[PDB]
């Protein structure tokens, strides 16, 4: 399943399209279970750098985003595993965008190439996320700006502090306590 | 000349943009309120029905009757008070082609009144209207519809509307 022509990559994308925004954007434990049953092995292969060849194809690169940015957020909830492949997802998102892959998938799926930037605790990534979401507009843009505001304010996502064993600052504590 | 006022409402909203339309910013809500409170009430008293004659002025009615309450009357029955009027005007604006006259970025404000109506017919209509828009706007229209097909209404409003949450609504509410 090493090449962009892999059945596995197409399977991941087919699974995502079938699930739809009903599942992409609204928490559901059955969907988490389902995603894990199908694609846990694929996640680990991607994380082991066995699927770098998927960067050759637009939809196979989308599959990489789904495995390395989305999968951990569905399937490793409440643990440091949720963030473990984020640097890899970002590295791949950058490469995919350089190849024009985000422009090659449908408008509905484009945001999955941009979410790794929203999920990074660094200002450059956040500004890049907002620029990339500008053409998508509406709620895509709103969400990118929501993330950028937290990072520009704290340099990180204070909601992660417990899981990552970081010391919460007074202003972060304030922010957390109030929403 | 209330023409200038309708234009001002649209320009306020257009320039604020999607980084403010969906946020919960008390400063923005206060700004919107202090500028357009009188306009909202004039529209609610049926003093601005003439704005149906134009596309942008009809958009202004949507912003005054559907969005304004949601920014400026939060957590109160006033959030819903002008919803029937907003749906009435949206129906008329769509009959006149005004939704199709404005770009997709702003067109959705003609359709949100249908997603905000506690009426399964309105919800099905909202899904049809958002269908060509797709993306997150269609998704949210479908989500609202899914809530209403089931219940006939929005359980999240039970507190405000002093409704006894049924057992099914109750367990719907505790879950997510
Ligand atoms: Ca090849
Ligand atoms: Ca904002
Ligand atoms: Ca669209
Ligand atoms: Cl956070
Ligand atoms: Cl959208
Ligand atoms: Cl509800």
């Amino acid at each position: 399943m090493k090449n962009d022509t892999a059945a596995l990559a197409a399977d991941i994308v087919d699974f995502w399209k079938k699930a739809g925004p009903d599942k992409w954007f609204d928490k559901d434990a059955a969907f988490d279970n389902h995603f894990h049953d199908r694609f846990r092995d694929a996640h680990f292969a991607a994380a082991r750098r066995e699927l770098d060849g998927w960067l050759e194809g637009a939809e196979s690169s989308l599959a990489l985003m789904l495995l390395l940015d989305q999968f951990p957020r569905n399937c490793f909830r409440g643990t440091a595993h949720m963030y473990a492949t984020d640097p890899l997802a970002r590295f791949f998102a950058d490469e995919a965008i350089r190849r024009g892959h985000d422009q090659a998938v449908s408008e509905d799926l484009r945001v999955f190439f941009y979410l790794p930037f929203s999920h990074a605790e660094d200002i450059a990534a956040q500004q890049r996320a907002c620029d990339l979401n500008q053409p998508l507009g509406g709620l895509y843009l709103h969400h990118a700006e929501e993330h950028r505001d937290i990072v520009e304010r704290f340099g990180r996502f204070p909601h992660r502090n417990g899981i990552l064993l970081r010391e919460t600052t007074p202003e972060e504590r304030q922010y957390l306590e109030e929403g």
